[PDB]
């Protein structure tokens, strides 16, 4: 049950655990605390569960769109950096751990894809998206491709997909507007038709993915592709003259890709906040504590200002920085699960034909079909977890009375409003009327059915900002 006087440090297998225990003997030697690193399997979905116990690691390291949804079941602390030491990080890293105004974990490295390219078939990588075309007719007289990347993941596509103005969730003071999805505008709209272009004029096939793309990138079959820098090693073995750059504008607009930030959170059942703030402020974020990780395993680019000024050396690094400040921080919250979904298909429809551009990516009873689940999901899960806390522990009176109204307002909302929503959005999807719900007609629903969502929302906060009190 989380013991005193001590840290404990949970951390993915793929990522510099040696290191990290580098810095963890380090703190040890200077403070006589001990510090143990673990990186069990599938510790994402084992936080939480554990942590909703008040057992778990002091500290946790993992991507930050993972941290919204702990934040919101408070299995997270607050962290308390001050301003000369949020200083010392890049500001938009700092937007990736905020969880309704407040910093819930200290951003560590950056992630976002590039442009990779074959030095030896194009010494000049193009700078726009519109010059590939041409770019591909000249390659292909040498039966060579200009670009391949993997377009079966909305992932990949989606940096072009919102270079002229497309998004995910819109974004306000940590808190992500659930009824402001960016994906229906003109610029999502344009962006998927110069790719659905890039398809029908023969420049790319609807059926690439990523092992495909991989594979022609590593053989010289193809002058450039869309990859991260997991794919880097894999590369430097096919020994191709490859180079890594700022992705190609589009319609004079930035490409933007999702950008993933590694972060440490601080478990909120942890009796170890004070040993962990000074371990992961003053310890492992600084130079040498960060060096010692990347040395394990590369971290990429990072978000202390000091140590990527000197990993940006490396093109590649600077590269990866140039991207991420230029992309979309990826929403840290459980309703990404719909966005995934939707717009893969919206776009493996739009690709082959199945759908034209507009009907792809138009809000219909679908997309609010997989929202609708999404939400159903993280409230049936507060509930299990509150209810298990009423189960568990006494602390009878007051606190039961929260409880079970705050339950009973979310399985009501779910067992007649969200059974409603669905048949209405089915509805919407079938031609023949009913009337038929209209696609704002949906929409409207939707909006309303939010604002009873935030309501229980906060109550459920109200609940965790004490716990079983």
């Amino acid at each position: 049950k989380i013991e005193e006087g001590k840290l404990v440090i949970w951390i993915n297998g793929d990522k510099g655990y040696n290191g990290l225990a580098e810095v963890g003997k380090k703190f040890e030697k200077d403070t006589g605390i001990k510090v143990t690193v673990e990186h069990p399997d599938k510790l994402e979905e084992k936080f939480p569960q554990v942590a909703a116990t008040g057992d778990g690691p002091d500290i946790i390291f993992w991507a930050h769109d993972r941290f919204g949804g702990y934040a919101q079941s408070g299995l997270l602390a607050e962290i308390t950096p001050d301003k000369a030491f949020q200083d010392k990080l890049y500001p938009f890293t700092w937007d990736a751990v905020r969880y309704n105004g407040k910093l819930i974990a200290y951003p560590i490295a950056v992630e976002a894809l590039s442009l990779i390219y074959n030095k030896d078939l194009l010494p000049n990588p193009p700078k726009t998206w519109e010059e590939i075309p041409a770019l591909d007719k000249e390659l292909k007289a040498k039966g060579k491709s200009a670009l391949m990347f993997n377009l079966q993941e909305p992932y990949f596509t989606w940096p072009l997909i919102a270079a002229d103005g497309g998004y995910a969730f819109k974004y306000e003071n940590g808190k992500y507007d659930i009824k402001d999805v960016g994906v229906d505008n003109a610029g999502a709209k344009a962006g998927l038709t110069f790719l659905v272009d890039l398809i029908k004029n023969k420049h790319m096939n609807a059926d690439t993915d990523y092992s495909i793309a991989e594979a022609a990138f590593n053989k010289g079959e193809t002058a450039m592709t869309i990859n991260g820098p997991w794919a880097w090693s894999n590369i430097d073995t096919s020994k191709v003259n490859y180079g890594v750059t700022v992705l190609p504008t589009f319609k004079g607009q930035p490409s933007k890709p999702f950008v993933g930030v590694l972060s440490a959170g601080i478990n909120a059942a942890s009796p170890n906040k004070e040993l962990a703030k000074e371990f992961l402020e003053n310890y492992l974020l600084t130079d040498e504590g960060l060096e010692a990780v990347n040395k394990d395993k590369p971290l990429g680019a990072v978000a202390l200002k000091s140590y990527e000024e000197e990993l940006a050396k490396d093109p590649r690094i600077a590269a990866t920085m140039e991207n991420a400040q230029k992309g979309e921080i990826m929403p840290n919250i459980p309703q990404m699960s719909a966005f995934w979904y939707a717009v893969r298909t919206a776009v493996i429809n739009a690709a082959s034909g199945r759908q034209t551009v507009d009907e792809a990516l138009a809000m219909d009873g679908h997309w609010f079909l997989k929202l609708l689940q999404a939400e159903r999901d993280r409230m049936e899960g507060w509930c299990k977890q509150m209810e298990r806390e009423e189960r568990e522990n006494n602390l009878p009176e007051d606190i039961l009375g929260k409880i079970r109204t705050a339950v009973g307002s979310a399985q009501l909302l779910m067992a007649q409003k969200f059974y409603q929503f669905r048949e209405l959005c089915e509805e919407n999807l079938n031609p023949n009327a009913h009337p038929r719900p209209t696609s704002q007609d949906l929409a409207g629903f939707w909006d309303m059915l939010q604002l009873s969502i935030e309501n229980i929302s906060m109550k459920f906060d109200e609940l965790h900002q004490l716990k079983a009190n």
